[PDB]
């Protein structure tokens, strides 16, 4: 049951929009990856609150959970189509939207753009199944929260601990949860480096020619810098 509505749920092909018979510039690719958080994050709100207990949670502590996590969702995600399609080969972001080595210089985010190659390959090194993947990513939502807790910490506590319980579930297989742990770890660091990224680029958007949809816009000034301030953070097994 579990699997079959993960599997159901699953979000399909989201495409960025950007127009791929322009010059590579900072200010073009951007704009095109501000666009394409917008439009995932439509999908990821449909597809959290159609989680298993999700419903559980505070309205509240919904919202905030799903854009605390977004960031790190995304770059699981893509990490995974990545490896599926292009053989992380290159950035998949979008089908219209692939990063080669030029675009990840020209986005200036090369460094970070290492970093989810690196996770898009341990999909293959560690020959993770699309369920790992599936309930791996499903944790992930529920893997940063405020230091001071939610509405309804006790029922977020309870959720998660489902939800790895269900990670143990489809592994059975202590190298194989210390393995999957670890590379959920890994998301954090690479997703708090464009949480930063992030909010430098929209406090200067204005200078560097950026444009940042309404909701990113709220999303970067109002739930990002609580994470940068160490309000809100990450939950990590190791
Ligand atoms: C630079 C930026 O455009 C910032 S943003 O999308 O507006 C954003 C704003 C706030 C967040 F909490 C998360 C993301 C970005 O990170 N976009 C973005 C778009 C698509 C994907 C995918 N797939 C990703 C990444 F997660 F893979 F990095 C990132």
């Amino acid at each position: 049951i579990f699997l079959n509505v993960l599997e159901a749920i699953e979000p399909g092909v989201v495409c960025a929009g950007h127009d791929n018979n322009q010059p590579d510039s900072f200010a073009a690719l951007l704009s095109s990856l501000n666009e394409l958080g917008e439009r995932q994050l439509v999908h990821v709100v449909k597809w959290a609150k159609a989680l298993p207990g999700f419903r559980n949670l505070h309205v509240d502590d919904q919202m905030a959970v799903i854009q605390y996590s977004l960031m790190g969702l995304m770059v699981f995600a893509m990490g995974w189509r990545s490896f599926t399609n292009v053989n992380s080969r290159m950035l998949y972001f979008a089908p219209d939207l692939v990063f080669n080595e030029y675009r990840m210089h020209k986005s200036r985010m090369y460094s970070q753009c290492v970093r989810m190659r690196h996770l898009s390959q341990e999909f293959g090194w560690l020959q993770i199944t699309p369920q790992e993947f599936l309930c791996m990513k499903a944790l992930l939502l529920f893997s940063i929260i405020p230091v001071d807790g939610l509405k309804n910490q006790k029922f977020f506590d309870e959720l998660r601990m489902n939800y790895i319980k269900e990670l143990d579930r489809i592994i059975a297989c202590s190298r194989r949860f210390y393995q999957l742990t670890k590379l959920l770890d890994s998301v954090q660091p690479i997703a708090r480096e464009l949480h930063q990224f992030t909010f430098d680029l929209l406090i200067k958007s204005h200078m560097v020619s950026v444009d940042f949809p309404e909701m990113m816009a709220e999303i970067i000034s109002v739930q990002v810098p609580k994470i940068l301030s160490g309000k809100v953070k990450p939950i990590y097994f190791h």
